[PDB]
């Protein structure tokens, strides 16, 4: 079957945490709320639903990771679109951050995905695989137990243009096949590969029906509750 799905939200927050706390989740799914540093203390005090964990974002400094782990933060999101295309994190910088976090005791959601022009020009496979290859170069087989991949076409992030179920499935299958081949079929079988980019509740349910989709990365908004419900 499928491994345990994940629904993850990348950063009124108080009403939002209230909604989440009051939500009964009647299937096995790991929920994650990722937030900036300034909101972590409040979110940890406030978010009490035991199927949720708090996650940091983008921390790359060893002392910082150590400090987060001491604080009780065990998850982190790395390599998200704007980190690459705006801030200028290279495939290698993202890979070093992923390795550093794993070494520091984190579960890591590492984001990969192609740009608009890369998709249009047929370069999706080469781009996405080069990105995960860089990540894999810095990890050992055993580390994959602490890794979750989020595939997000940049052209689908915040644009209201989701990938069709077929586009999403093809990307996830390509990633999983590469993981099987290069890392191991055992690792590939347990690997969560999440889809991100303009997910909502309706489109989420349909996307989850695809063979190689293991959940979602989406915005911290009220409809995240529907995205959670869609992971079955």
């Amino acid at each position: 079957s499928k491994p345990q799905p994940i629904a993850a939200a990348n950063w009124s927050l108080s009403e939002l945490i209230d909604l989440f706390n009051s939500t009964s989740i009647n299937h096995d799914v790991q929920c994650v709320v990722a937030s900036t540093f300034v909101h972590l203390a409040m979110t940890k005090e406030r978010l009490s639903h035991p199927k949720f964990v708090i996650a940091a974002q983008n921390a790359g400094n060893a002392d910082a990771l150590a400090s987060l782990k001491d604080f009780g933060v065990n998850w982190i999101v790395l390599g998200h679109s704007e980190r690459r295309w705006y801030y200028g994190e290279t495939n290698e910088i993202v890979a070093d951050k992923v390795a550093a976090a794993v070494a520091s005791g984190f579960m890591v959601i590492a984001c990969i995905g192609e740009t608009l022009q890369e998709r249009e020009s047929g370069r999706t496979a080469v781009v996405v695989l080069t990105q995960i290859a860089a990540i894999a170069k810095k990890l050992k087989k055993a580390d994959w137990a602490k890794v979750v991949i989020a595939y997000e076409p940049v052209w689908a992030i915040g644009t209201g243009k989701v990938a069709t179920p077929q586009q999403a499935q093809e990307a996830h299958a390509l990633i999983r096949s590469w993981v099987s081949s290069k890392i191991g079929a055992d690792v590939a079988g347990e690997l969560r590969i999440l889809y991100g980019g303009s997910v909502n509740g309706k489109n989420a349910r349909t996307l989850y029906q695809q063979r190689d989709v293991n959940g979602f990365l989406a915005g911290l908004k009220p409809e995240f509750v529907d995205i959670i419900k869609a992971t079955q």
